[PDB]
């Protein structure tokens, strides 16, 4: 059953990892895709296209403002709309706080943090007018972890899980759902569990396209711990 | 058919969300066994009416003779159980001046004692096979200010430990332990309940989104854990309650 | 002397957490009584030569009767009790597979019940006189994977359900309601368990603070909550841990 | 008993409200105290001399990183040293989504969230030296709640607990605690519980002074709800 049918879903990091992964299979779920990336995304587009979806990627740095309108009208222009957004974009360097300076902190909110409002205000703007949205927040178990250097990290991952919760309360009389999913150590090419098994990027999508769905139309503001059975909140 | 070949028991299933989920359970191909304490002739016609299998059998959960013998009349009519869902539960209103340790302890008995008599009787099949799901039942007064429900609450809470502790010791089994938390929830039991008079206030007061739940906003998720999309998801609970709560 | 002519009762005071408590609080100028299935003669010894009278009574807090014989006992000695700290509970290893109803039972009559019969024993003089504090010790492992404790785990959540409803309850009447949370603590009965192992692991690996807890680490806690300081704070859990869980 | 005595406070945000409260109760305790803040703290020094204790108010934008790093400079100078830091300067704007500009959203972290890195980076490094801190974060309690227009509030006091969190790994083993505390609704010049009373700054300060105190060594990491009993986390 395709649950997304017509539905566009824009997914910002969506050339590896996690966000491949879920822009994959949201197609399988019948929806078009449009993704954002400093990189091209060879791999993705074609695995969408043999779906038979249409997709859109964008060499695009969610983190400048310039960046997101000019992508957010590029996607409205080439599909009319964005149903679903997806804000997976982030990054995590192991830093010490000792060395952590004012420019890697700031630097590390501008991507992780920034691009999510940014992307918001693109197209929450046309969810609204339509009546319908879905918006889906990646944040990290780690936010409820003993882990050092990280300082920097966790600090944008709890703030994207307030962004998630506050966001819900503006829109939730709109008929869009905000949501976040919180995984554990998954296995990317870049990258104490109930279930003994390293975690990979296809144990978030099934998540990702429920929450995305007509199953979970009431569910909003909450965060969904996918990672082993390790996290308990 | 997500839940093709499947036999899922349903503890308080006659009615509202136990109901609705078994429903469900039986439109995405599996076959249902109701233990209750009031006859489901609704639920049944409904299951059948879909071309499915089922067993509704007149049980107190909380008693251990019981279940033990809902456990055999399950296992000799449809062989084995593949997903268990803790529904049984009860929550009057009650002072704590007034609150009698009778009472307290009855609490329990049916919405903590159900859990786990039932997950004895079943978790061993489940784990033979090397699959499972578990899906338990908790509340959303579990974070919220509400008097009169120190013994709801605290059995509501036990659930979660319950949902907690048991993923950690079936997570090696290919067996998942979740909980669902639903907000005030529109059936038959609160229609005629003193929580009849929120049905207006907190909808479009305390949630994000301004409108009654009903058994129908629960079985989407319910239908989510039991599914192989969930294979990873263990120990947690899910809140579904329109944007109420926040944990 | 925060706790100057105040009464204070103390379940399972005679060793661990609950006898620093119990002493912490003779201390800071309040009186004992302790609750506890042995003798309690080196808590005694220790708040008599801190110029404090202290009670020991040989009781099973997990039994109406018993309860209800101490609470009088309590009443004709000291008057009223203004401090009520629910510490007494078990926690053997038990697989799942091997829990069997009885032991499940038994754990939830010594680590929930004891908590609610006390409460109604107490609540009743606190609220007459306008103040009170309830402290009920919980456990991290709460928010922990670990196995073989389902039964253990379910009671302690039950305790936090059981602090947040009553918190509700009491709120109006001048007493406060909370928990504590402690990782895994350094103590006679511990030391002779099989959680000994995790004695060097647990501290200088999954906490933030390297070192191992000790009794004396709660005590400060404890004053806290039962002081005016946090009279605005009530349903709360408060884990003290050395910073390895976070909720 | 002055759990405090001879122990530097700094106090983000201290000329009113919370942080004045603050910062008079742990003069109380026996600690000298520091102030940064926009505005002049005339009532609050006047309040800390009265106690018999040193005191320090400096007209500084806690947001920025030179006005920091200067008050930083001018209180080891002053005092030597800073043995307790509690970030409470802080904003609270509603905004409707609609409304909200990628200029204040940005402007909100800047005050709510750089400032305390800012003033962790120039005191811990005392702190780490004597081996011996505490650091305090004011969070709030909305973070747990549905209410609307706080989409950027909201977010910041989300990283101030990530903020907590993290940090408090980073240093656990230098005898340094990190908590934060989530006030309700307090009222302040500016400015369903289970206890029915509104809530005033003095009962924010027993729980700081028991952070900032030997009897809480052994707690960091953890977010303290001081709101009559509404929140339940
Ligand atoms: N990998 C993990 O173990 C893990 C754990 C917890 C949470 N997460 C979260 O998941 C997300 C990352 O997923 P991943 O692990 O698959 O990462 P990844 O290896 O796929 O890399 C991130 C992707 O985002 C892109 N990206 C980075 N900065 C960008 C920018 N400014 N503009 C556009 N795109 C940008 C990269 O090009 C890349 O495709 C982050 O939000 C992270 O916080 C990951
Ligand atoms: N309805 C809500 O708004 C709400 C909110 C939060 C949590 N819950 C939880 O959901 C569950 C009930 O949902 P519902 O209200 O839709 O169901 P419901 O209205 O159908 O009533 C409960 C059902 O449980 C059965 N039951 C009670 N004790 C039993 C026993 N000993 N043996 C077998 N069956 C028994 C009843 O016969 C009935 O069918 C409970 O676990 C409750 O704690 C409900
Ligand atoms: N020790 C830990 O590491 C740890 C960790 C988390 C939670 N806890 C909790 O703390 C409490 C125990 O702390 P402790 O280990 O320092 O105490 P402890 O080592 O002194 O042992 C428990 C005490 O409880 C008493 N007790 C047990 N059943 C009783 C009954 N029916 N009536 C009266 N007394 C009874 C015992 O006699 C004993 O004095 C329990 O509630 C437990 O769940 C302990
Ligand atoms: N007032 C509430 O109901 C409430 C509720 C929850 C959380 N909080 C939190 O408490 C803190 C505010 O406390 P308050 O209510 O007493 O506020 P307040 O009315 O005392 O005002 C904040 C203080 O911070 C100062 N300040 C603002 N920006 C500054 C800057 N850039 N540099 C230096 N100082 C600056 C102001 O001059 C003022 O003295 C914030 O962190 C806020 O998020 C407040």
């Amino acid at each position: 059953t395709q649950r997304l049918k017509d539905k566009l879903a824009v997914i910002t990091g969506g050339a590896n990892g996690i966000g491949r992964a879920i822009a994959e299979r949201f197609a399988v779920e019948g929806a078009d895709i449009a993704i954002a990336d400093l990189v091209p995304a060879p791999e993705a587009e074609a695995a969408i296209r043999n779906l038979g979806r249409r997709v859109l990627t964008v060499k695009c740095d969610v983190s400048q403002p310039g960046d997101v309108e000019a992508f957010g009208k590029q996607v409205i222009s080439t599909f009319g709309r964005c149903d679903i957004l997806v804000n997976n974009a982030g990054i995590y360097p192991l830093i010490p706080f000792d060395e952590l300076t004012f420019e890697q902190w700031k630097k590390t909110f501008e991507i992780n943090v920034d691009s999510g409002f940014l992307m918001a205000k693109a197209f929450v703007p046309g969810m609204k007018r339509n009546g319908w949205g879905r918006i889906i927040n990646l944040t990290s178990t780690t936010y409820w972890l003993k882990i050092e250097a990280y300082t920097h990290y966790i600090s944008t991952k709890a703030a994207n899980i307030g962004f998630t919760r506050a966001l819900a309360s503006d829109l939730g009389k709109d008929g869009i759902t905000v949501n976040a999913i919180a995984p554990s150590l998954v296995r990317t090419a870049t990258t104490l569990q109930a279930i003994p098994r390293l975690q990979v990027p296809l144990d978030l999508t099934g998540a990702a396209a429920f929450l995305a769905s007509d199953d979970a139309s009431f569910i909003t503001g909450q965060t969904l711990a996918v990672d082993g059975g390790m996290v308990r909140h």
